[PDB]
């Protein structure tokens, strides 16, 4: 399976299934601010799930790798954050971060293959 863009529908794919786990709720949108005033004298770059899919929508993106590290930052960012490693949110990121990973991980390993088939000759 060597085509050099299928992974951009695959993580359209798993940005969908991210999105219907109850798990994802406190990552869909930025952390609210007014809730949590503190977060960016502890957070340096935000990031959550809207704007992993809208970054890939606007195609800036150029691999898959670079969505990945975005979406590792939303996991980083939420055990930087927390106060204890038993807190509800902190909790459901190790979850949703284990969903990830298992499906991630097939997406790269194809679009690695695909580019080392290019270069082949
Ligand atoms: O629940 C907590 C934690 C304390 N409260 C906090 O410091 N936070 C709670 C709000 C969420 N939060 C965010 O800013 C955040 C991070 C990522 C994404 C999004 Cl959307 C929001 C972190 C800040 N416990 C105290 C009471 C008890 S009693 C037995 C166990 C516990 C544990």
């Amino acid at each position: 399976s060597y085509d050099i863009q299928a992974w951009k529908k695959q993580c359209e794919e798993l940005l969908n299934l991210i999105f219907q786990c109850e798990d994802s709720e406190p990552f869909r949108q930025p952390v609210d601010l007014l809730e949590y005033p503190d977060y960016r004298d502890i957070i340096d770059t935000p990031m959550d799930f809207a704007t992993v899919r809208e970054t890939l929508e606007a195609g800036n993106y150029e691999s898959p790798m670079e969505l990945c590290k975005d979406v590792r930052l939303i996991f980083s960012n939420s055990k930087a954050y927390t106060p204890s490693k038993r807190s509800r949110i902190y909790s459901m990121s190790l979850r949703l971060s284990a969903f990830f990973e298992e499906h991630i991980s097939s997406v790269l390993s194809d679009y690695k293959s695909a580019l080392r088939f290019h270069k082949r000759n």
